[PDB]
């Protein structure tokens, strides 16, 4: 009877469509865009011939005098728009062309004339203008994200500032953890971060509405927004010649200031010769102090809390705060102040409101009926919604500006709290930005540390995309996600803690914060990781004030062997081997930092162990989805279960403990991996028995590996021990089945290959079967996919039931963290291995991957693969080429790690091992680096073709003098040294 | 420096401080109102002698010939507008009075015309008719709740749809427990329960929007909203003389129909002389089925699903489903269809768009770009947005009628689920509503239904206003509460399960339900709830699809009697003592609803008892702010221990469970009403031996109350057995230590004195020193607080500090539920007790409390005491008089059994035991019972003062015989019997 069609299964688009009808009657070009003309499918309206994909026909039927125009043919009969000449005819499928009118032809040259540019464009520094009026990508690509500074404060981590503003400056805004200063909204839609009014204002003259900065009407004439490295500036001009500027970023921590403070500057100008009679009602929202109960009990939002006026030593209202009556929302204070800067004069709001039904009345937020006459009414209740209404009258060719800060004060950064302490950190905050000049002056500031922060590495390629790219907007974003890990931007909104693992953000930001003086932060941030390790070696696998699920994951441990080397190898600072840290355990108990590396070596290659003597799996390692074992126990349940383990068999500590476990191959290459970070580490050390002991055990891992992990074609990706009929002994290989695909033998993992390679086990032989297999099966058009499709429910039962449509993260897409750490392993590998054809073949998948990485290039063809063009996205969906969100990911990291080592620099025992791989078509690469107590500038030059110093001739010179050795020394002259490569 | 002033701080408001500077230059009247003119609140504008308190300077400032003319004196002058005559002045402080130019004078007069009518008013029938651009009382004023009909269909209360309807149709829609169909809002406003498209439409005229149902605008010229009894009717009348309806239903079940079906009807007639080519666009939000992934995973929530289209037999489009990748989603399935009736033509959509980027397009919800030309793309991602379009040419006088459909399918009805089932539902539907007039006579049939339902009793008085809202209102509310508990509502919006001691709602609608010939269902429901009772005699705390919390709560079981009891006495049928019922316990046991009973008395007389034989506290009881004891079990944990001590100690099953554990005097209440019941019940059965042994254990636990738990002055809340040296043996009268309050020797529990009345233990003199206390202490101007400050930190560590600002919830609200149960208790006693002046007391008090709950009255002054004015809301914050939600409360259940026992009719052994108590000032009161095989009418007159047939003379009457035997048969001869009192 009643029928379904579903979006993906409908038979044909409306582009396909248009071709079928008029493909060969005119030429629709490369690009072309349509629309069904009814809800049954059968007729199209298009346009022949666009520069690249764009919604063209949804721009065109907002168009009145287009949208008449199409009601003569639509929707019975299909129709396509063409350019001739430099004029527009409609064709019909009958043949007929039909000269369009001249108002049509107008309304259509305008439309199309910028569709290359309608997602924005990037500035020469790498900042993104963008059109306010102009349709998004998708949910992630107008997005800025905002942080403060509290460096050389405590718990950094814990007590940074951060904030999301799209180009209409919505979003959010908060302090520690995720408490809300704006409030984020918890909806529908991915486009909606925070609670409509946050950051946005009214203009009224003669007591009617004039603006406001979240509506484009016709009474706007230009309206932009420019994202740019920690601040954002938003820009207007209506048709009466007022010019209007909003500037947001967030204030760096001083002492005395409050936890949290976000500055909003609005300068309008008046560039009309009449004086003009204004006034602003500047709003938001505040966000609750009880965020569950906003899904449990609304009500009780409300009743908790009341407004307050905050009124400075004159008596002078100067804003609002949220007042609560529960002593657990009390430890946090709120605030919103402002003034207005008028030539001479400084003045403070004279009205407010903090009811959002007073505020709305009648009307709307966009168009509030009671906007223009503020009430002055403290609300009894919440929530706690704000506007502050000032008048101004503006000149003839001059500038009022309203500055505006809102913020929150702390328990977390002061003892014996109360609102007291919030007002007089307010105090504080004022009376610095008390000149007007001190906003520009703290703005220049940021700047200047960001590019200060970014010279520890700065390419200079003449791709100006690319060098902003990397030079300003990755080196940002790694800053960033040191700071903030994965808890917060657009769509992550839910409190998440710190992840273990996610120290690798470490590995690539602690080279730049040693180069601008912050060693000890670096060294305070592994010492804080090493405290959520326990006496066993397992670790908490996330922590934020305090550490929980202690072992739940087997993998974690393991990656603070690649934070410990990469800082002791840079440095050569090894007394951090000696620190005293607290163990996980508590009690008040600490342990050399030497000794817990030693733990953590020795849990997972000697006391959780499996049958082949590789790390047990557990819940899951890396991989979230290998939930293989559905009896897994933790590192508490484990620890407790041994011991009474050695007292039932007499053993000693440090045997194996027993179980038909299963074991990871991954952890079994990060285990050998962190042994040879050890061994080497100890080395440096002079410590002779720690370096021989952990290079015989490297040994001893790298045969168990061989022998028991490599199959066939792959190394395997778990090793299988409960079935004793060999039912199943593997996953990851040829031969496992384990495959979901009929046309594929085995289930391959992009992480085998990738740390086989990063923990140099794989052989070269190794490495030529598992590219092969990688180019067959895991290489897509759109990037190397994780996994190829496998069946667990033959072996185990809930991570089961797919939960995603083709493309979608576990369902077939690319996940652009493991492809860059599979891309690390390519470089890593094309350095070295004898074969230079293997080696040219695996450069050309790292820089193909790399390209469908790198932010910048969203903007190609950004209606298609969307994304963000200065800030990563996490995954590439395979059926559509959609970069898809969140923001913060281990792709911006090992984007920027992959990006330094195929410029060639490698921190080794005696230096800077130069190695470069550029590509086939580049003739040169320059680029700059700095270390503490020198600098460096590098150029490499070669012809067109693969050149690698492996197989290739090539001269290399160091301050004018030519070298054989390719590990270049680090300096400490405080000079600036010249290095020359030329390929022959 | 900085200082801060909390609304509740201020010193003083406006009104005060406009009487201040005028009071005594013209006459304020009884009811002013006034606005701070600036944020500093030094002067104020105000207007005088108002019908009631209302918000007019609010709805002047909105005026703009108003707001204008105010200027010439606000922010530095003080202002007041007055009439005299009928023009209008406006006073200074310098006493200068200033007739107002006439635009202002119009703008006045217009204002304050229909003030005592801004909240709307009453119909007879009790509809709640209002004003679509008025002003709200609070954010549960204007609201109402819809119920679909389940009886005679499987697992009513888990799968009868309900939906929320404010006065614009916002809200959502939902089918079993809290699976969304229109989405839900989880916001920071009371006011948003439902994503603002929800239920919202625009028309069309020559390719330019004219009206959207959610948007008042100069072009409306009338605009209203009715509120009846499970519908709401929206109307709206424009400037062009188009007249635009909305209808709004659920869809009572019939075999074969979607699980949920909302209805919306919308008619549009053309009042004018020319015919109008005009368009509908129709539009909603489907909820999501992975609601919790709306804070944990928004990006989640929209790659899971993508929309469908849907087409009939014909191959027309019909309307959208949202479809689901993940089995766990694809258990219950969407729709969205539209029929659109003009003249003799039927037609379905022609267009629609499912993507709210591409419809909201530069514009806005209330303005979209994209509304007028739909793009007929399914959308891949959610959410589930859509719009429907159609065109339709309305002819001069002519009305055309559109019917939308929305709904879900679901496993929960339907075996071997699939969305295959859905399309074979929605077809069954869409047959069934083919003709026009089908929704006119479902819509007759839901109305006949619920006014059929409310001839149990039917008051017939002076007051149209009381008779309608309990005859109507309240009936309809105690049927809601009967399907929904406390599940849903404006605010309540969570998942929430059935409470297992809310089977006090079936208390009052059993009648009911019996007098429609459901009888059978009201069986069910007790064996429903007797299945949730473990073998040991305690219950599952919370129930849905199953069981949860096996005695955590220790009130909980001893509900069931009171439930037994009402059904027995009424019906005589005590076969429901032999249904063998699963035991909570499981394994496919059973037990006899009558050993069931026994249990749960043994439970709390013998075997949960401690030191004094009174029912162990546990975790808490009915009150969840009575932690006292820390480490308390719940009732598996108990059992477990139980069967270990009688092991230990050599015992038998039904000895005391030792412990030190504190006492509920309200449990002990709870069990002695239980026994006397089951006594009762067993003597109906003739079952000797239980009636004698019921009957002594009565006894018993009567003298354990009386002689441990009578103390001085009330009776105690919480006996306290940890306590050996006597520093605290008691919570809950004087002499307890436990005060917060220094004026009050004691902590006194409203329930502690009601229970003692209920359950026959409290004597007459006890009950007049109980009510002395509450006069003194419990009685405030907003009625019956529900316990008097205590401060349990000195026996529970471990608490709290409070939460509320005084006034709200435990910080000293009236909880209306309690203050019910309590006139429960005067009601009884004022019916019995000797002292005629104590009996006329208690009737006062039970009076004035009954007129602070009853909805209708909320109309009286409704800008101060809110609440809704025909559905009870919880509480009354005791600073400001308002009414707050959530809305399904046991004051409704509460309230209609007061007033059919004031009315005089309680349900005993021989018939109905008739002793009405009228107000003092009523002179005649008459109602109409009905009863399973006959009717009555009743008359009662009295002169004006007190008058109980226990102290005044009187006649009494019945089918003209004059009778002394004051319990009326219960007539079974299919008759009308006249009732007739008349004291003297
Ligand atoms: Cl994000
Ligand atoms: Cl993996
Ligand atoms: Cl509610
Ligand atoms: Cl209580």
């Amino acid at each position: 009877m009643i029928t379904k069609v579903t979006a993906r299964n409908n038979k044909i688009t409306p582009v396909e469509l248009l071709n079928q009808k008029f493909g060969n009657k005119i030429n629709l070009g490369n690009f072309a865009d349509a629309v069904f003309t009814d809800a049954a499918f059968k007729n199209v309206a298009g346009i022949a011939n666009l520069p690249m994909k764009a919604p063209v026909m949804q721009v065109l039927m907002e168009n009145s005098i287009v949208s008449k125009y199409l009601k003569q043919f639509v929707p019975d009969r299909s129709v396509s728009f063409v350019e001739e000449g430099q004029k527009f005819y409609i064709v019909l499928e009958d043949g007929q062309k039909i000269e369009v009118p001249e108002d049509v032809n107008k309304a259509l040259k305008a439309t199309v004339s910028d569709v290359k540019h309608w997602a924005g464009y990037l500035t020469e520094d790498g900042e993104h203008v963008i059109d306010l009026l102009k349709p998004a990508p998708g949910p992630h690509f107008y997005v800025n994200l905002l942080i403060g500074n509290r460096l050389g404060f405590k718990r950094t981590l814990q007590t940074t500032p951060k904030s999301v503003v799209d180009r209409f400056g919505r979003g959010s805004f908060r302090s520690h953890a995720a408490t809300q200063v704006l409030a984020t909204r918890f909806d529908m839609r991915q486009e909606e971060n925070g609670f409509p009014a946050n950051r946005q204002f009214y203009l009224y003259e003669d007591g009617k509405q004039i603006f406001y900065s979240a509506l484009i009407d016709d009474n706007i004439v230009e309206a932009t927004s420019k994202h740019s490295s920690n601040r954002t500036v938003i820009k207007y001009k209506t048709a009466s010649n007022l010019e209007i500027t909003r500037t947001i970023f967030l204030v760096p921590h001083k002492k005395g200031f409050p936890l949290a403070t976000e500055l909003q500057r609005i300068e309008i100008k008046n560039a009309s010769d009449k004086a003009r009679n204004l006034s602003i009602t500047y709003t938001g929202m505040f966000g609750t102090g009880a965020v569950h109960a906003i899904f449990e009990d609304v009500t009780y939002t409300n009743v908790i809390m009341q407004s307050a006026a905050l009124y400075n030593d004159k008596g002078e209202f100067i804003g609002i705060t949220p007042d609560y009556y529960p002593e657990e929302f009390k430890q946090d204070t709120r605030f919103v102040t402002m003034i207005v800067r008028n030539g001479d004069e400084k003045s403070f709001p004279q009205s407010f409101s903090t009811d959002y039904n007073d505020f709305v009345g009648t009307g709307t937020l966009e168009h509030p009926a009671g906007g223009s006459n503020l009430n002055n009414k403290l609300n009894r209740k919440g929530p706690g919604f704000f506007a502050l209404g000032a008048p101004f009258t503006v000149e003839p060719g001059k500038t009022v500006i309203i500055d505006t800060f809102t913020g929150l004060s702390s328990s977390k950064d002061n003892e014996n709290y109360s609102d007291a302490v919030m007002l007089r950190e307010l105090d504080n905050l004022l009376r610095y930005f008390e000149k007007s000049e001190s906003v520009e002056e703290t703005l220049n500031e940021i700047i200047n540390f960001h590019e200060n922060y970014g010279k520890y590495f700065q390419f200079n390629t003449g791709n100006k995309l690319f060098d902003s790219g990397f030079n300003r907007n990755l080196a940002f974003q790694v800053l960033y996600q040191t700071f903030m890990s994965r808890s917060f931007g657009q769509t992550q909104k839910g409190y998440r803690e710190i992840g273990f693992r996610e120290i690798q953000d470490l590995f690539a930001s602690m080279y730049y914060f040693i180069n601008i003086g912050y060693q000890d932060f670096v060294k305070e941030l592994l010492f804080e990781w090493t405290a959520n390790v326990y006496k066993m070696g397992y670790a908490n696998h996330n922590f934020y004030w305090v550490g929980k699920q202690p072992g739940l994951y087997s993998d974690d441990s393991l990656w603070l062997l690649q934070a410990y080397y990469r800082y002791i190898i840079y440095t050569k600072d090894t007394s951090v081997l000696n620190e005293e840290v607290p163990v996980a355990d508590g009690n008040n108990e600490k342990r050399a930092v030497r000794e817990t590396l030693k733990a953590i070596i020795q849990y997972s290659a000697s006391i959780s162990v499996g049958d082949h003597g590789l790390p047990l799996l557990d819940l899951a390692d890396w991989n979230d989805s290998l939930k293989i074992d559905s009896n897994s126990i933790d590192g508490a349940t484990k620890e407790k279960l041994y011991y009474e383990q050695l007292k039932k068999t007499n053993g000693k500590y440090g045997d194996r403990f027993m179980s038909d476990y299963s074991e990871s191959v991954m952890n079994a290459f990060l285990l050998k991996l962190a042994i040879d970070h050890l061994a080497e580490i100890a080395t440096l050390d002079n410590d002779t028995q720690l370096a021989q002991q952990m290079s015989e055990l490297s040994k001893e891992v790298t045969d168990r590996i061989q022998k028991h992990a490599w199959k066939e074609n792959f190394f395997a990706r778990v090793l299988i021990n409960r079935y004793k009929d060999g039912s199943y002994t593997y996953l990851g290989a040829k031969g496992d089945k384990l495959s979901a695909d009929p046309n594929i033998d085995g289930v391959y993992f992009l992480n085998s290959f990738a740390w086989s390679v990063l923990s140099d086990v794989a052989t070269d032989e190794q490495i030529a079967i598992m590219v092969d297999v990688i180019k067959k099966h895991l290489l897509t058009p759109y990037g190397l996919r994780l996994v190829t499709p496998a069946d667990l429910n033959k072996i185990a039962n809930d991570t089961a039931t797919g939960h995603y449509f083709f493309g979608d993260r576990e369902n077939g897409a690319v996940f652009k963290h493991a492809s860059m750490m599979a891309v690390a392993a390519l470089i890593k590998a094309a350095k070295k291995v004898k074969d230079n054809e293997l080696a040219k073949e695996m450069a050309r998948i790292a820089y193909f991957m790399i390209d469908l990485v790198l932010p910048y290039k969203n903007l190609e063809n950004p209606f298609q693969v969307a994304g963000n063009p200065r800030i990563s996205t996490q995954y590439i969906n395979t059926d559509t080429g959609e970069n898809i969100g969140p923001l913060l990911s281990g792709t911006a990291t090992w984007l920027n790690l992959n990006l330094i080592s195929l410029a060639g620099i490698e921190y080794t025992r005696d230096g800077i091992s130069f190695n470069p791989i550029l590509r086939e078509e580049e003739t040169q690469l320059n680029f700059t680096l700095k270390a503490p107590k020198s600098s460096y500038k590098f150029s490499i030059t070669k012809p067109v073709g693969f050149a690698r110093m492996e197989s290739s001739e090539y001269e290399l010179f160091v301050d004018g003098q030519k070298i054989d050795n390719t590990v270049i020394p680090m300096y400490t002259d405080e000079k600036e040294h010249i290095v020359t490569l030329k390929f022959k």
